């Protein structure tokens, strides 16, 4: 038998590389409060089933030089399910949630939230539906009120104090979905000019001009971290691909973006990919390399040509980091392979 | 004010068959640190210091009265003391105040009066390793006399502690890893200069002649399967001497690293060190070893190389580090290089 | 017989020349708390064996103009042994230590730490192992959260109040290890082109471009102070050197960087060096000048050529100031020979 | 049980002649550890922690009632603290609590007031040597003013102690030696390359010319007689370069070993290291140094060796170890290699 | 002081397998002397007299609850008394007070009622070995009915004792060896006069033909490994007759000594005695045996020697002594010449 405890403490809850390019109404911060966010809380809360948040104090510091014009609104919505309105008019909504404050970028805010008399679970349900309100007392937002003029990186710190009950040990946290660290760029796949060399490839287009290939250095400016040869991420909505060649046809649901090796195992490039039932691994959908079973049960690579439907990804898209088996990698493993900055 | 009182219960050692262990050897010899229990560990990592109110060890042995033989348990008082590593483990362990001897079929609980001192929760990362600062002592369960038939043994720990001074740490900074088998060794030979086998790591079964380290053997030596980016910091650096035309350089092989050969089908293992040029641990092959001259330009002027012979046993501890020499964490290593799951250590 | 006392006071604990070039996650401040740091405390604590820190209040002032973007995290770890994780992810660790605060460079922080009911010694053990936790209640860090944009020098002041016991008089403090005052430079020894003039010499390479000779003025920009003709410092890890000439060979463990005279006693240069058993002094390892005993007991300088293994030192390296006898010089003597700035 | 109260009186330090001690130097400089006294140390072995209740240092100074001068004695509280090697030790020690002067003829019994802390009873066998854990401080006796005539001084200790937490230490004691006399050093030489005593250990006095070890010469440097079974671990390894017919190897001379010379009726000393082939510490001699190769065969192809020069002083700490560098017990060493009976050791 | 009351519990005898012991033979036959137990013996050393207040023998018999048979245990009061080497030991031991039978699986804690007499704490170093002075009696455990399967038995002792009259014993312990196995003897031979191994020690099994000492053969006879520094005093001297060119001397071979053979990479054993010239124990070899004469000069005129035959058995008590027949300490011998760790020794 075990006991229930009362913990106090504080952690970094979220850190942003200057998301100044984000236009008015964009949410540069919007994290749903679970023990998983904080390192220290998330370590102890891992040894309990049920948590009760008696006080959450948020500190929003923007390291934006006093010469930066513009401002923000920060605040806490007491509903896990609630999601903010489209850009421009999110500001007056968030403001109507008590404890919300409006401030110029160079000033900092402090938000004392209280959520007593409500007992949550400490993990999203593994089996069953994701009833988010069962384990989340709300989400904390920081909306850009007026676009900042210069380098404006933001940070939120939580000063928490909680009750924890019903002792049990959980597994390590899987790495959550990732989005871009910048709102003036887009990843793109173009399959149109079929005679092109890089036609199934992921490319970064500055929203303005013509798209470029994914240099790891670019990948880093877009995602925050540097890519390795086993970077695989789940795609928000599958991209249709169609293999072909010699009275053989097969359509392929492209569910991932895999990182593969470019020329004789010295470089690295990114490609639409899918789980290949031959290899039991997520592979880049190259016609000459894509193997398939036939009725006999034998493996063959009959494909020569392929056509990719175009797609676009934005800063608003959520990519899930996974292994080549489509297993969500644990957080600590991700944090190790992908140091931020 | 930050400090708490945590009660809990946890598995210390997982089920093992005592009938495979010899007389005198321990089924358990475990220094007490919060990092052994799961529940205890994962909370106490968020604290700096700790006091052990209560510790009750449960030794469960799930076998019938037919099994002959017994075990000997107890708690040593200081973490510095080291039980003699023979079959004398018994008479020594039996001398300490808390000492139980039972038949294998009889299971027991053992309460340990622990000095009410505040220990640190973690070993020192900096300065000297004053072991008595963070460990109140080791718990032991020895094999007095081998069990006559299959007797499986487990150890649970009913713990109650106080935790103080709030901090945070992860599972483990690094990991150490030794061999699983004791009748082999790993070797580097550079003695027959002209051989294409020099510098490469090999597996000698102590009596037998040495042969090339291939994944299948690697498994049986280390417990897990190697790969492209397996790298390890060796305990003793190995001297290596590169040369060319008007050129000479001494290079301490600080790592054993995996690299890929004949197009990337197979992988071999070679002495290695951090290359100041590339900022990565590299296999120290003369033609491929790059060096700055005084002008800041990179050359690869080396053509010959001499490796000093060295040997490694089941006693040698190797530490996995990624290239760039960043030592790789425990949780992460077990994920990238998985062995069989045994709980103690 | 003597008495035990209760002292209060304050001193400068550490002062930094703008360490703005230090990238995110670098620790521009990380000093382990001992009486040796403070002048005034360190003077009285010198007359006592055992100290008990009842309150430590730190004041972090950055003199970084309000136009400087970026920020920092300061805080106190209550463990002498604990050492922070590698760069990027040190920030969330330090933050989880209570009393830690995140702030833009142009703002200041204040940290009230309490460590009562713990009695420390007032000096690192002279004989025995360096059990750091015996005489150190923890270390104070200032981590760069976001690299500052302009000249950002930092200072920490301590406002301490302590108990002192068991009276005894100690020797003067030896000068502690030194590191560079800048993270965009590296000292280097290159021995490769053996026909080169300056091949055993210490040189400063801007991480970017080709390495330069050590002008005292450069030495100052790297180390903080100006070199004298008896600057000798212990090297973190020995550099292998190999003397030779005429059927005579000898390898030499280069343990120091000595400052020697360049041309007819008017200039000064820096060289790999070792303790020469002939002269009983640490000398620059020049082949023609390196003397050795032979079996007869007679001194001879048979060496003509030499080969130095390359090495690199960084801002992260710790050099120990020593005399030519490898004696650690006392702090006051160092402070006199090497005025800062 | 698990607790006792133990009283007794033993000899802490045997006779010393203060008349031969430079002003300011200590004639007694002794850390308090239970092993310091014969009855205490033997019983304290059967426990883990200890509290020094009362410690009374009986300083028996027996100089003639004419002989002028005096001594300063005291008890410095910190174990790890070390007095200055000069005349300034006295004004330093007088600054310590409970410090005093008294003329050489006057014996005193100084009562020390030890903190009521529990110390560990033994130097830590695992981990680092944190002296502060198991020693409440040092007891000193300096020569204030060098005596004129013979000045015999001894010390006894009236002790009473609590011994707690009962466990038995093996105790696998290990000794570490240094030179007895400091008026000369012993050293190796690499040059000339042609000589016969190259890599051989020699004693070089202040008088420059080195000389082999008689070994009655060895006797005067260490304080005991050698033995063909003598081996010692070096504080700093010495680089030795073996070479032969198209072969080359670097070797760390980690030991000084004694070996039989020209038909076994002689003994000399040489640089040595663990030989991986022989599984023992051998003298690094080219023709006698065997090595494996890629095939697994043993070979002695080496014809010459280049030893680096290296000196050793009184300051250097040697450690005796049987071949295969196995630590020798305190009582075994003191038997095989007996130094003049002194106290403390 | 000068008196204490000491309590504790140690291991009296380690595991024995009763299943390999002929009926009536003792698996435990142990005289009670403070050194018998690790904590007791160490402290009892710092006193002179002792009173055994309570002695409780914890007999841990762990045989399977099926294995049939039983054991008889008891405590014979006289130290010097010795049980009969037969099956009649049981009816004899049952006749002793406080004697009992119990089946092999059943462990008991037998409390012994010791006379309230003070015994000396140590075997007398000067004078004769009156065992009755310092031993209150023996504790026995006979095999009543030979067990079927493996039958592990141990013993522990709950002891409480008064220790009186406080003085410290050196203690200059001295060991005495006998053969471990009795299935064969070692012997000397004098005939034929022409042979090479005459006067040499040899091992003669039940199988008649003698053989030299491998010395892994020596290992099986004594229970430990030899060493060129091995010397031993013989229970009964052996007459050796040296002779040469008109000279004749009689010699008592008082020792068996190990000596280097054919260039020192070998070892053999030979009859020996103290040589008055050399002041050491040398192998009695004609050409190597030196003697004085009326003038004071040393001479080796002897050309042949006649050794008398002599055998040695398990019964014969050897005593190890360094050259010059100086007794070797218990802890020194056990180190140099280690036998398998057993208890009692
Ligand atoms: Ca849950
Ligand atoms: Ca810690
Ligand atoms: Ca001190
Ligand atoms: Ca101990
Ligand atoms: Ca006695």
């Amino acid at each position: 038998s075990s006991n229930s405890i009362l913990l106090k403490g504080c952690d970094r809850i979220v850190t942003v590389v200057d998301a100044s390019t984000y236009d008015a109404g964009s949410a540069i911060v919007s994290i749903p409060i679970t023990p998983d966010i904080a390192y220290r809380l998330g370590s102890t809360a891992r040894t309990f089933q049920r948590i009760k948040y008696r006080s959450l104090k948020f500190r929003v510091n923007a390291q934006c030089a006093t010469t930066t014009a513009g401002g923000y609104v920060a605040g806490f919505v007491k509903d896990a399910a609630d999601v903010l309105p489209t850009g421009t008019a999110s500001i007056p909504y968030l403001m109507s949630n008590t404890g919300s404050f409006t401030q110029p970028w160079w000033k900092s805010t402090v938000h004392n939230v209280k959520i007593p008399q409500k007992l949550f679970y400490t993990e999203a349900p593994t089996r069953g539906a994701d009833a988010v309100r069962e384990y989340c007392p709300g989400q904390f937002h920081v909306l850009v009120d007026s676009k900042p003029s210069q380098i404006c990186p933001v940070t939120v710190d939580l000063e928490w104090v909680v009750e924890l009950h019903d002792a049990t040990f959980r597994k390590e946290s899987d790495q959550t979905a990732i989005s871009a660290i910048v709102a003036d760029h887009t990843l793109n796949v173009y399959g149109l000019p079929a005679t092109s060399n890089r036609v199934g490839h992921i490319l970064i287009s500055p929203i303005g001009q013509t798209p470029k290939d994914l240099t790891p250095t670019r990948f880093a400016t877009f995602f925050g971290f540097l890519p390795d040869d086993k970077f695989c991420v789940r795609i928000p909505t599958p991209v249709d691909v169609v293999l072909t060649g010699d009275n053989v046809y097969q359509s392929v649901e492209a569910t991932h973006i895999r990182a593969y090796l470019v020329n004789g195992g010295l470089g690295i490039d990114f490609h639409l990919a899918a789980y290949n039932d031959t290899t039991h691994t997520i592979q880049p959908i190259i016609p000459t390399l894509w193997n398939v079973y036939d009725v006999t049960g034998a493996v063959t690579a009959p494909f020569t040509s392929a056509i990719y439907d175009n797609h676009v990804w934005t800063h608003k898209d959520k990519f899930v980091p996974v292994s080549f088996q489509d297993e969500p990698i644990p957080g600590t493993v991700f944090d190790y392979l992908y140091p931020r900055s």
